[PDB]
């Protein structure tokens, strides 16, 4: 027998599929790459871009509040003003890369139909090699009466189609800050109503107190342990719980995404993990050796660098044969509130639990110069380390997410905080709080 | 014969001399530290601290005009409420550690009258180490009528003691830079005169142009390849130069500083480098082997990270024998203008200037995500490496002096690109600056 086949195919053209399809032409591959829906998948278009474009009219704003004393909140029209930028970068960051690379491009929905073959369009593509990057979804939880009285989920939250007094959101991590943060510095009451005890509650302790804080300075209501039992409308829309009924102009999902896995897998011989997403061995490999998987897809993180670099990591190993891998545990994660919270490698906890002598030390923000110089003084920095290396580091305050690529570096090299004390910082910057939390490891 | 010293004598209690009685205590010996002036030197006092808090409030209000279409500026009030941050700043970051360490402190003017002793109000001081941490002082340059006609320095332009119209900068370097821009965004007409052809000229080409941009961005008179002359009083101060009068209500000198040196150091054998500073071998040895210096007296960067770090490693070396060397190589500067500027490590021209196969490359911070979603696409990011290692580091733009000590700690490591390339950064962030410059060297 003889079946020519493509050298590879992916599922996906979001983060993780253009990293595969940019990462196939420098191996010298012209892809098939089949997609649906809008190019550049989650991030650029419902996602990170128009999130964190919305949070920082938000804080230009309240600043302006804050230095003015005046009541002025951003326009609802800067909604619909962040259409240009997504539009922009949706074109030079993604379209514009179909022209310059090489790649065969099928607009569809794929679905496997055998270990070597999908479907799309009611025709047959076959692959040696296949790289899964469908992303995730809204997780839409089972409460009675809530798909009748209808939600929002982030897309909608991003292109509101009104303007809106108040706002439920059910969900307690990082998407329900985000959002509780931006619509309350619109003028909008929020309540945030989380069934754990504490918001962000995989988050080091110290992160769940700020995380709390955080969000009562911007006047959200924190509703912690509280379970929904029914929705209903009412004059608006009536969220009824154990803890009391809570009544709001719109109600916003943010419990979470599921991973977008209804493809026909078992047709191909692939498997899922027990969090619903593609099971992978640590080369990104499913239990078909053809097939290999990245993104969201994964159930793992959800982040766009993260799938970025699988997307990249996963192609290589498909197309030349490597066993290489992305250590998670060296990969940043970053709540994009103001402050910032952030976070990259293990908890103190997590590295308790393994074995291996661990210190830990906490400092306070109050107590680096620059966070008392631009008036942001709440927040801590954690540091965590595992037989003398940098394994873990946790902070919230003003711009941290700019300094947690200097921990994640420092992990990745097996930094000691010795290593960290013989590196001169700039004074004054809220950076060199890493090292002055080295210090904490001896000194005072 | 037998003649009984102190183990160790600190000169000045600044930066240098404060890390210097602080690493004597962890070493087991109370020092003699010895200063004028207020304690904690220049940083705290009429430095870093004060410029970037007036830096801050400037940024802040000059967001709020460009909100709200408001002409709100900082109030006069403003340079002296800043006095109160300095003071609770001074308490808790040094009067404080004078209760908490041992030390044996004498407010004068010391001088060496000996290899091994000072004079200072009239006593004499004797001691086996010494460790030379006198500072800086404001450059005065000789121009007729300059002295006469009267001028501010930085300490003056921190606590002002009127509201004035118009501001001309003598120099053109980080202070100039930093001054400008805090007067300019009070509302005062400020013109820069400087001598050399650019900004900034011992920084990238690159950093040069920006700095122009930024100051003109802000409305400020910059005027390079000009020769001052002469000045004289009219109506306001009147500077001659060879490109014309320049008149304003003020004249602020930022033509750099000279090491406090007056010291008596010939009877102790020490002598001065071409710089005017106090000459030193690499562990920070003068001439003669029991004294040390650190910090601005040495006559080379001037920063307070790298003078607390020369303090420590020269009271190390004096104690204990060590033979501890401080890399100038891998100390950050940033000039804190918004947006920042900031370098670490060789230019592009120092590392061509060695032997060794050298690369560069410039990364547009316009091409930067983050950059975009904030408005702040004016800048770049310059890499460069020598025999495949990151040896500089060179930015402009939002808030980079977070990222520069992660570039720092790269060129520690002697990270390669490649090693910038498998770190997975946050995205959106400036920070990812550093990857995307990274992967510039093999990719488009
Ligand atoms: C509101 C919000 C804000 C966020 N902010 C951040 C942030 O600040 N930083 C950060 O790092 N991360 C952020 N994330 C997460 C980040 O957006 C995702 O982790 C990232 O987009 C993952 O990309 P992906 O390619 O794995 O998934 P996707 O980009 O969703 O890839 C799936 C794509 O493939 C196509 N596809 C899907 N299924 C099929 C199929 N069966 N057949 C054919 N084609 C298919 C779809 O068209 C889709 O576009 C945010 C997410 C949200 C929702
Ligand atoms: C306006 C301005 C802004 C700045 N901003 C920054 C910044 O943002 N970041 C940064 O890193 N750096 C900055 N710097 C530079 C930084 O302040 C200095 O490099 C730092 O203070 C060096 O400290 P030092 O201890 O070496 O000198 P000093 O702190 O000046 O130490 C000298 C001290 O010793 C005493 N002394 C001096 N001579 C004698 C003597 N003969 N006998 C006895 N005692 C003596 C004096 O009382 C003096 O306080 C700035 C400088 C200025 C002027």
């Amino acid at each position: 027998s003889q079946d020519p086949m493509h050298k590879l195919a992916i599922i996906g053209y979001g983060a993780a599929g253009f990293a595969a399809m940019i990462k196939a032409n420098e191996l010298g591959v012209k892809p098939v790459l089949i997609g649906k829906g809008e190019i550049g998948g989650t991030c650029v278009n419902v996602g990170c871009v128009p999130s964190k474009r919305m949070l920082y009219i938000a804080e230009i704003y309240k600043k302006a509040r804050e230095v003015t004393g005046s009541e002025v909140y951003p326009p609802f029209s800067s909604f619909q003003e962040k259409d240009g930028l997504v539009q922009e970068m949706r074109k030079t960051k993604y379209e514009d890369l179909l022209s310059y690379y090489d790649v065969e491009l099928i607009q569809g929905e794929a679905r496997f139909i055998s270990p070597h073959a999908v479907k799309v369009n009611g025709q047959v593509i076959e692959a040696e090699k296949f790289v899964i990057a469908t992303g995730s979804s809204p997780l839409i939880p089972r409460i009675p009466g809530l798909d009748k009285v209808g939600f929002w989920t982030n897309r909608e939250a991003l292109s509101p189609d009104r303007r809106i007094d108040s706002l439920a959101v059910i969900g307690g991590r990082a998407l329900a800050l985000e959002f509780a943060q931006m619509y309350s510095r619109m003028k909008v009451e929020v309540a945030i109503l989380q069934r754990s005890p504490v918001l962000i509650p995989d988050w080091e302790p110290e992160a769940s107190v700020e995380a709390r804080r955080i969000m009562e300075n911007d006047g959200v209501a924190v509703v912690t342990g509280v379970n929904v039992k029914e929705v209903r409308k009412g004059a608006g829309k009536i969220v009824i719980t154990d803890k009391g009924e809570v009544e709001a102009d719109e109600i916003l999902l943010a419990t979470g995404r599921k991973p977008n896995v209804d493809l026909g897998l078992e047709n191909a011989g692939v498997r899922l993990n027990e969090r619903g997403g593609i099971k992978v061995d640590d080369e990104l490999r499913t239990d078909n050796p053809h097939i290999y998987a990245a993104g969201d897809v994964l159930g793992g993180k959800m982040l766009e660098a993260l799938a970025g670099r699988q997307g990249s990591i996963a192609t290589e190993n498909a197309l030349t044969g490597s066993h290489k891998r992305v250590d998670e545990n060296a990969v940043p994660q970053v709540i994009f509130t103001q402050p910032n919270l952030a976070r990259v490698g293990l908890t103190e906890a997590e590295a308790r639990a393994k074995e291996g002598e661990v210190e830990a030390r906490v400092l306070p923000m109050s107590s680096v110069a620059k966070a008392e110089i631009i008036n942001s003084r709440l927040g801590f920095v954690k540091m965590v380390t595992m037989n003398g290396r940098i394994v873990g580091v946790h902070a919230v305050g003003e711009n941290v997410a700019e300094m947690i690529g200097e921990a994640a570096l420092a992990i990745r090299f097996g930094a000691t905080v010795h290593d960290l004390i013989d590196t001169v910082h700039m004074f004054p910057t809220i950076a060199e709080s890493l090292r002055l939390v080295a210090l904490a490891f001896r000194s005072d």
